[PDB]
């Protein structure tokens, strides 16, 4: 199989070479490395050649492979997709874009929750395999056990995403204005003497500051947080937010029916893992022991959490999840508007299950069938 | 009348004591300021000579105030509240702390919202007023015109609490972990050509470090959050979640029929402001236009932010709210589930109306009978 890959080398491209290698899929398979800035010259080295980088934009090129996996971004698929399908390629296009997600001739693949569905696509000729968004992708991996038996009514979900979302430069701008909060009252922090009051005057004033670096959020993370992210929609949505919705609905099947899905979406001060917090309508009463069980049992990454202050502080949290495929979820329990109302808290890394995993596995699908 | 003040000198305190200089509360009483640690040492000069600090557990001096209103804390009021009544004092008992919130004999004072409840309080011999936590004041603040209404049903909260909440240490710490976490890759991110993957993989090795700065919060805060605030519950929740709903319905007077509140309240990394991510399921379908006029005309510090990006991204914010009265609400919609689904985002300083604010309003009004 002839795979050709596009932004593999930025962020979210990066994280799925790192796990290319780690999982051996380049043994699998005869890599053909593209780029959009300079051809000709030696391409990456994973542990075997793989020749000179070639034109990404070159739709004979293109034609020649039997798959393409794409990191480079909704601008690169909008550019080149349309033209290279009116051209005649019947081969697979494996996107972490949101451009071709909703689709119809597009399977969203998320495989722990759909193989199912991915497996009917790929056998009745679909060939164009789309990622999910991080919110989506992360939240069906905590709670895919309750979505798949169709014990849920609705779910609203408030969220606590990442900088990593946003890109790399916001990752970096984050980092920085950190940096520039305690750069203003280093002077007076550590001395207990000193007033807190104070301390938390200049923060405040160095925040508001023109010169506080916020060209890619457009105002202060670090410190603060950010209740809007994307476009307004027409019915008061962001598109973040509208994007849980419809893209979770397609994943599960329900599309002419749906689980009702919304929320406020939040940007906090974190690198790369997006937390979510859920009131989940079910529509009946389950035992939260069986709830939690079907949670725990659905997949190999989702990881139950004791509801217990120490074991939450110290595994329900970026901290701990950061760079890694866990998904950790706690705080599951009855509320107090009824005993089918189930609280729960999710974290989970934007990079991995949110952007780079589902694409490698869907490689790996294709290639077995 | 004669007025002591103790934990005047903490955070809260000092907050206090800002608040009634610029309110001139000093000209219409008789301060006398105590001490748990400084007896004998001049006391503060705000404007006026009060003498020197007294002592804070001597009860026959305690004995001679009309007044205490005092910062000082749970533990502080546990020890000198029983004695001091017991003694034969009906002065009135201003206080922040938790203790006497849920005692049949005390009032929790958020006048914006409870005046009627307040005033006959006074004019029938209650001496006890007790501020509320921090997220009910806050919350009640920006919804007291549908809940005055009897329009909610239900309402599930999940939180977003600055570090001033946990205390002056705790803000202290966040800005340490900042400045920590800066250092680590200040180098790289000078260079505009570094890996953001080498820069994240140093942050997180940085975080999880034994040196990493975690005393006070027990885990990183900076660069992530903490689902779990304050300890556990029977039922699941932490004491934070659970204060929500008896304080909220006590404050209202609907004990006999109290509205289901809950939610998950979460520690992230911002300075002195709480922001709550609300689901109110609302008892009926009422236009949005007019759910907004009910919040507007509440009361004088509720805010109504127009759902629309650019000015939800700058006025909706900790970095907007901070160190001010103003208590905005915003992404005022209907959400998915229905149109008797109302979301709202909301941020209020925790400083102030969440703590101090209510104390020194309490003064006054029991002055102007
Ligand atoms: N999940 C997300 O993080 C997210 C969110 C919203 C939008 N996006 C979109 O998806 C795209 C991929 O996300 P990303 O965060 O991986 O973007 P990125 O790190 O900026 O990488 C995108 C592309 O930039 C090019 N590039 C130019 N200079 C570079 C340098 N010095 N180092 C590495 N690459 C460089 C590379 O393509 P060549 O090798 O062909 O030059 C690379 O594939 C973004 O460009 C953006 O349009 C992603
Ligand atoms: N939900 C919660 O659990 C929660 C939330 C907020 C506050 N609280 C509690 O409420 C109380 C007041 O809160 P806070 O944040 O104002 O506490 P704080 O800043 O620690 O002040 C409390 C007292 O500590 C003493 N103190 C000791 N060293 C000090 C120093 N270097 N500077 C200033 N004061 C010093 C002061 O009393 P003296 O002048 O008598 O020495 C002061 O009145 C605390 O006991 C806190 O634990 C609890
Ligand atoms: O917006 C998105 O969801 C998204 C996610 C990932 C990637 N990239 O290809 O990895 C690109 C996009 P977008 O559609 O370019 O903005
Ligand atoms: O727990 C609380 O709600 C609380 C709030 C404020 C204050 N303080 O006096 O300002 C103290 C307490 P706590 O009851 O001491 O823990
Ligand atoms: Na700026």
């Amino acid at each position: 199989m002839r795979v050709g890959l596009v932004g593999w080398r930025g962020m979210v491209g990066s994280v799925l070479m790192q796990r290319m290698v780690e999982e051996r899929d380049f043994d699998l398979i005869e890599p053909v490395f593209f780029s959009t800035s300079q051809i000709g010259v030696p391409a990456p080295n994973f542990g075997k050649d793989a020749g000179m980088l070639h034109d990404a934009f070159d739709i004979e090129s293109l034609k020649q492979l039997d798959a393409v996996i794409t990191c480079q971004g909704g601008s690169y698929t909008e550019k080149v997709y349309p033209a290279l399908r009116q051209a005649g390629w019947k081969g697979y296009w494996i996107d972490a874009a949101s451009t071709l997600r909703m689709d119809k001739e597009a399977i969203i693949t998320l495989d722990p929750v759909n193989l199912k569905q991915i497996l009917h696509g790929i056998h009745h000729g679909t060939k164009t395999f789309v990622g999910g968004n991080c919110t989506v992708s992360l939240m069906l991996m905590a709670l895919g056990g309750l979505y798949e038996r169709g014990l849920v009514e609705w779910m609203s979900a408030m969220t606590y995403q990442a900088a990593s979302g946003a890109g790399a430069q916001n990752m970096r701008e984050l980092i920085s204005q950190m940096g520039v909060i305690n750069d203003a009252v280093s002077s007076e922090l550590a001395n207990p003497a000193s007033s807190i009051l104070d301390i938390d005057k200049k923060v405040a004033e160095t925040m508001r500051s023109g010169s506080f670096p916020t060209d890619n959020f457009g105002v202060p993370l670090a410190g603060s947080l950010i209740p809007w992210i994307d476009v307004k929609r027409d019915n008061g949505q962001s598109k973040e937010e509208w994007k849980a919705g419809v893209e979770a609905n397609k994943i599960l099947g329900l599309q002419d029916s749906p689980v009702p899905i919304d929320g406020t979406c939040v940007r906090i001060g974190a690198m790369r893992c997006h937390s979510q917090a859920l009131t989940i309508k079910l529509k009946q009463n389950i035992p939260l022991d069986e709830i939690e069980e079907m949670i725990a049992t659905h997949n190999d990454w989702v990881k139950v959490i004791p509801n217990e202050r120490d074991i939450t502080a110290r595994e329900l949290t970026p901290a701990k999840v950061t760079g890694t495929l866990s998904v950790p979820v706690g705080r599951l329990r009855k509320m107090a508007m009824g005993d089918d109302f189930l609280n729960a808290f999710t974290v989970g890394d934007q990079l991995l299950w949110g952007a780079a995993e589902p694409l490698r596995r869907t490689l790996r699908i294709i290639l077995a069938e």
